[PDB]
């Protein structure tokens, strides 16, 4: 299984925690409370980080402190400190092509006008190949409005529809680590949260 190294995207501070632009660290944070992990802050990495052992295998967590734009700087310093090619990488993070409830694993594609995600492809030397976790967050109708979207907080019934697909995307990447990729993405696809 591919992964050495698992990013969750966010804005930081208290302030955008619950806001669905962190979804990605959501994950990040659920994976290190069951696993007993403490994050750490890192000012080298620009992040907090940390390692967590499943399967016999190190898995290195990172939730960057920088901007959500500059989420890159952080990937980057730590992946070549690690020597951890994109490939190795997974980034969780919001997506809007998805409905909240619903999450996938994907290699590849565009950033979707999502700046963390257009600032690591740019980092990690235009290299798109890096694994996603896109953690549905929905869309509103207008493109000029997917700012304020994102930053805004899901009413409760859309939050408890992340919430439950942030659970099971932590299944996923146990599974992932325990069983291979093709199992946790064959699960985590067919998911919709009840």
């Amino acid at each position: 299984q591919p992964i050495k190294l698992l990013v969750g995207l966010a804005n930081p501070g208290p302030e955008y925690a619950k806001t669905r632009h962190n979804a990605g660290a959501w994950v990040v944070e659920e994976l290190a409370r069951i696993h007993n992990v403490t994050l750490k802050n890192e000012p080298k990495f620009f992040g907090l980080t940390g390692r967590l052992l499943i399967n016999s295998q190190e898995l290195r967590v990172l939730i960057p402190t920088t901007f959500m734009n500059l989420s890159g700087k952080a990937i980057a310093a730590l992946a070549n400190f690690y020597q951890i090619k994109p490939e190795e990488i997974m980034v969780a993070h919001d997506e809007l092509d998805l409905p909240p409830g619903v999450a996938k694993f994907k290699q590849g594609g565009g950033h979707g006008g999502h700046n963390g995600l257009k600032d690591t492809i740019s980092k990690l030397g235009n290299n798109k190949e890096f694994y996603r976790l896109r953690l549905g967050i929905g869309h509103p109708g207008h493109k000029d409005k997917v700012a304020g979207y994102v930053l805004g907080k899901a009413p409760a019934k859309e939050q408890e529809c992340l919430d439950a697909a942030v659970d099971e995307s932590v299944r996923c990447l146990e599974i992932l680590m325990k069983d291979g990729l093709t199992k946790a993405q064959n699960r985590l696809h067919t998911f919709k949260a009840e």
